[PDB]
């Protein structure tokens, strides 16, 4: 599934923010707007057991130019929220779930 980072009219958000995926399906989170951009996995907010580390980017690692992606399969079932740390409080957060 893809997912843009920054919606086309420069909002600060995830498109889409909420989205359901299979067991090891790609996510590519694609720089689209309002960058630079990353995206995190919150460690108290995914299933149990999975390492945040191996999902996330580092906090102090940015996408900052149109077109960069990060891409990410997920395997364990659960909820996962993830952000964006820059603009978390401008609201940039999602959830996926895997099902
Ligand atoms: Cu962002």
């Amino acid at each position: 599934i893809d997912v843009l980072l920054g919606a086309d009219d420069g909002s600060l958000a995830f498109v889409p923010s909420e989205f359901s995926i299979s067991p090891g399906e790609k996510i590519v989170f694609k720089n689209n707007a309002g960058f630079p951009h990353n995206i995190v996995f919150d460690e108290d907010s995914i299933p149990s057991g999975v390492d945040a580390s191996k999902i996330s980017m580092s906090e102090e690692d940015l996408l900052n130019a149109k077109g960069e992606t990060f891409e990410v399969a997920l395997s364990n079932k659960g909820e996962y929220s993830f952000y964006c740390s820059p603009h978390q409080g401008a609201g940039m957060v999602g959830k996926v779930t895997v099902n």
